[PDB]
């Protein structure tokens, strides 16, 4: 049960920035948004929900050697690179993505969901 | 029957440069080498036998896009390029070549021999 302390809350539904707020997190879900249990301090930070990227290709990245690469590399190499690509995407603030092509993402999703 | 007039003859067998000479050409072969019939003047030129290149690949040429090209191009394109490559080779003084790899040269040789 971790209580997160935020100096400023962004209301996605309306589109306005509210004042200080306290979020109660339990069981992986948000329980209470009481304005104002381990404590997390973010007093000097603007609090926002996680971002979603509705168009990504986590199995690949463009390079000067991209086109010649489609006959030399196996999907295992693409998975080994997608590990780092997914970590980079998560650290940038995007907690969800929609992948729009490639047969490694269904396996990457299964691996991520299993921890 | 064309008589070629040469100011200086190179003797390949011995390796020395001789003096003026007259070659008699008939039936695609050399008949007489009399020292001295249509006449060809090369008085200011050193005459030498045709050259041979014992290692060529007339079906290809190296380029920055060479490796990515092995999955996109068909042998017909390679033949169309080998036409110009063979003309360039012949004009440089090489009347014979030994080709050491590629399945277009046996067809190029047949085409050249047929005229």
């Amino acid at each position: 049960p971790v209580a997160v302390q935020c100096g400023r809350l962004f209301d996605a539904r309306s589109g306005q920035l509210k004042g200080p707020h306290t979020l109660l997190v339990a069981d992986g879900r948000i329980r209470q948004v009481l304005p104002g249990a381990r404590v997390v301090d973010l007093g000097d930070k603007v609090c926002l929900p996680g971002w979603t990227d509705l168009h990504v290709h986590l199995g690949e990245q463009s390079s000067p050697q991209s086109y010649s690469e489609d006959f030399r590399l196996d999907p295992v190499d693409h998975a080994f690179r997608a590990v780092g690509y997914a970590e980079k995407t998560l650290m940038a603030g995007f907690t969800s993505v929609r992948d729009l092509g490639g047969e490694v993402s269904p396996h990457l999703r299964d691996a991520i969901n299993q921890g």
